[PDB]
């Protein structure tokens, strides 16, 4: 039941056409393939004509039960024109004049009483017709005959548009006609087409579909097709402004929904961005208004250097937590990195803007508004200082808003304080180096806590619960990556945590390398780690130790204690009490105004005893400082529970005394 061209070419036309009528197109071997047999088959102007005629007779007789092989009769012809496009010698099939020979057959299908939606056959006939037009020709007479089908589809819009078959049929029918028409007037004058100004009944049928109004989630696409192709076919309308008016009506009708954005795109691209009144439509303003609709609320923190623009449905509690969460990750990150001063002067990240949508659905419009992928839980655009996300439920996503935010916040920090230059575009990216690092350390810093350094996050330990066999990445494999499975980031984290807990010296040396822009240093470290097999066993067991921690693991989240009304504490007191408790010298402070509270940032020097070595110093400094935060929180002022602290710029005095710049940040309830 599988046929070759070298068999079909020997058959009579009468025999051939009859055969095609009762076989499927895929039964022909190499139909769309260019062969010596294919060239010979379609090279016969009479044979193709016989096929065209056989189609015409099939279209004149077909019923609801039998298709009379119209699908097969259309695909062979499609193969003909397709091969006539890409190969010389069949270039007569490329000429539209010959393609017009299909129109008499097309008309026959349309004049059949069975030319409507109904049974699977009837639907596939419209589909097959539509696909043919795209490769062949349409004139205007055939276009206008599609009206009763569009009317039929439109009249039962709420029943047919959710189905794939009928829906696909109408879409293919329109899409195909548009394809033929545009390609015909590619650079030619539009005013000189055989159909120009004659397809008004068809155009009007698209207005009706496009401007349907009463749409659901199931039928939105249908009116979308209506509007999109109202614009496209409207180019062949004797009235420009009439169409534009309908497109303007589409905007007003479905305001700040998919079809609004489509209609506005249609005005700017198809109609020079000129209104029906004849004045330039301000597309920017539309997007500006659309964003204000979805992000109506603003919350300003840190003297305006931390702005959350958010949907009307996102809780004010979350807004506050997200501020406080930023402050934890910040502190932990700064401890490990040892720099809090920004690398570049006058950047975007001087203001961190976060745009949070009400939900994933509403989130999608961001890509219309700000032109950034929205196929994600959230995204940090560095050149903009901007983090786009949406509030989510526990069902919509397994990460929550804060869990996600803590993760992405780290990317802002990495770009601002760690990687000199444009993030992803420096010497460190000339080769694949930081793939595990950037994504890995961020999964990791998301685990930040107020008084307990950085902890692992349950859910991630949850992933590592899988097959120990192979699968579990080696230290060599993790550091060096084009393709790698989703688990790559989970083992990337396993490294960052391994280094943190089991080997700080390395982890610190690594960050200093990035910080100082020393690729040579960084590579030497990655080489040492990958070449040493003992460091892999250290790592392999640590992954097991993380898998061991999962059962009783938590998710680091900002505490309810942050949101409490702490009450007035005098400013001068807080500073003194902190300065003494942390043995700080030469202190200065800045107060910053926020939306719901004020905050202070205390900057001091701490000089300790004699040095125990950089990395032992860091460990002790951490323990001493986390100790100072916990002791201050034993005080009666609830405010000390909002405190976060870090230390940077490690050095040693002429007399070998430990030295750090130390920073405290917390709530300020004193106004004066
Ligand atoms: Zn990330």
């Amino acid at each position: 039941t599988m046929y070759d061209f070298e068999y079909l070419n020997g058959l009579s036309y009468t025999e051939l056409t009859n055969l095609i009528k009762n076989i499927k197109w895929n039964q022909i071997n190499g139909l769309f393939n260019y062969s010596t047999g294919s060239q010979k088959f379609f090279g016969d102007k009479n044979r193709v004509q016989a096929i065209i005629n056989a189609l015409q007779e099939s279209g004149r007789t077909y019923t609801a039960n039998d298709m009379k092989g119209i699908e097969t009769f259309t695909e062979v012809l499609r193969a003909g024109f397709y091969l006539g496009y890409y190969n010389d010698g069949l270039s007569y099939l490329n000429d539209r004049n010959f393609q017009d020979k299909c129109i008499p057959a097309m008309i026959a299908i349309q004049k059949n009483p069975n030319f409507k939606l109904g049974t699977a056959v009837q639907d596939e006939v419209i589909t097959s017709l539509g696909k043919l037009i795209g490769n062949a020709s349409a004139n205007a007479e055939v276009v206008n005959n599609c009206v009763p089908v569009l009317k039929q589809f439109r009249e039962n819009l709420n029943q047919y548009a959710p189905d794939y078959v009928k829906g696909t049929a109408v879409n293919e029918l329109i899409k195909g006609i548009e394809f033929d028409f545009s390609g015909a007037a590619y650079e030619k004058d539009v005013k000189t087409m055989p159909w120009y100004g004659k397809i008004d009944p068809f155009i009007n049928e698209l207005k009706a579909l496009g401007l349907y109004g009463n749409i659901t989630s199931a039928t939105e696409w249908a009116s979308d097709v209506g509007i999109y192709y109202l614009s496209k076919f409207g180019l062949y309308s004797t009235n420009r402004n009439d169409i534009v008016q309908s497109l303007e009506k589409a905007v007003d009708m479905y305001k700040y929904g998919k079809i609004a954005f489509v209609a506005m795109e249609r005005i700017t691209w198809d109609y020079d961005g000129i209104g029906s009144n004849g004045k330039k439509v301000d597309h920017d303003k539309f997007l500006d208004d659309a964003e204000k609709h979805y992000l109506p609320k603003t919350y300003t923190f840190d003297n305006g250097t931390f702005i959350i623009r958010a949907g009307d449905k996102v809780s004010e509690e979350k807004i506050k937590r997200l501020y406080w969460a930023s402050r934890e990750v910040k502190s932990q990150f700064h401890r490990v990195v040892g720099n809090d001063k920004a690398l570049e002067v006058g950047n975007a990240d001087d203001v961190l803007t976060m745009k949070i949508f009400n939900s994933p659905e509403e989130y999608k419009f961001n890509t219309n508004i700000n032109g950034v992928s929205t196929d994600n839980g959230g995204l940090y655009i560095e050149p903009r200082g901007t983090f786009y996300t949406y509030e989510r439920t526990p069902q919509q996503s397994i990460f929550s808003l804060e869990e996600l935010f803590r993760h992405e916040y780290t990317h802002y920090l990495q770009a601002r304080y760690l990687v000199d230059g444009l993030w992803g575009q420096g010497p460190f990216y000339e080769k694949n180096r930081l793939t595990w690092f950037d994504e890995g350390t961020a999964e990791f810093f998301a685990g930040s806590t107020r008084t307990s350094g950085v902890l692992p996050r349950k859910l991630i330990l949850g992933y590592l619960a899988k097959d120990k066999v192979d699968h579990r990445y080696s230290l060599k494999k993790t550091l060096n990556s084009d393709d790698s499975d989703w688990m790559f980031y989970n083992y990337g984290f396993a490294v960052a945590h391994y280094l943190y807990e089991k080997d700080m010296p390395t982890f610190i040396k690594m960050n200093k390398a990035i910080l100082n822009t020393d690729v040579k240093s960084y590579d030497e470290i990655i080489k040492k780690l990958s070449d040493d097999a003992n460091k892999n066993t250290e790592y392999q067991n640590h992954i097991q130790e993380l898998v061991d921690k999962y059962q009783g693991a938590g998710i680091p989240l900002v505490s309810d204690d942050y949101l409490k009304d702490h009450g007035y504490k005098k400013a001068s007191e807080v500073y003194s009490e902190i300065s003494k408790a942390a043995s700080l010298t030469n202190t200065s402070v800045t107060a910053e105004k926020s939306q719901y509270f004020n905050t202070f940032t205390l900057r001091g020097t701490y000089t300790g005893e004699t040095s125990k070595g950089e990395f032992k110093d860091w460990d002790e400094m951490s323990k001493k400082l986390d100790g100072t935060l916990e002791s201050l929180a034993k005080n009666s002022w609830s405010g000390y529970k909002t405190l976060t602290a870090y230390f940077t710029n490690y050095r040693v005095t002429s007399d070998n005394k430990v030295q750090y710049d130390v920073v405290f940040h917390g709530v300020l309830t004193d106004n004066g």
